[PDB]
């Protein structure tokens, strides 16, 4: 059920929004702001899932990505925690890119909770 969800969004409106609806469905949110927090926080805590906002100041994430494969990969008992890519833009093979890029199903921007909600329940 209530799963821990690190949310890396840079847009403060869009993030207030997507903890919303996931706080709704009772998840605990860690939230920050860009993908050099998000792969300091993957080396503090673990996360059921992680929510990665493609375009983000400082990082983004598919190079937040890279990095938090990279280190779960170099650990004594190896770990996965699947990666949601969150876009404005959609349509034109973009998951595949996204998934060559290492991360596990994308969302369209701004967030359909239905889609958010099972898309999380797919990857958990
Ligand atoms: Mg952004």
């Amino acid at each position: 059920r209530s799963f821990e969800i690190l949310l890396a969004e840079d847009n403060a409106v869009n993030q207030r929004l997507a903890v919303k609806i996931l706080e709704k469905y009772h998840h605990v949110v860690t939230v920050v702001g860009n993908g050099e927090e998000a792969v300091e926080a993957v080396k503090r805590k673990k996360f059921d899932v992680i929510l990665m906002d493609v375009q983000m100041p400082v990082m983004g994430g598919f190079e937040a990505t890279a990095k938090i494969r990279e280190y779960e990969a170099s650990l004594p008992t190896p770990q996965r925690t699947p990666i949601i890519a969150l876009t404005a833009h959609a349509m034109m093979g973009d998951r595949e890119k996204c998934l060559e890029a290492q991360m596990d199903e994308y969302l369209s921007k701004p967030l359909q909770q239905a889609n958010l909600i099972q898309t999380i329940l797919k990857c958990a």
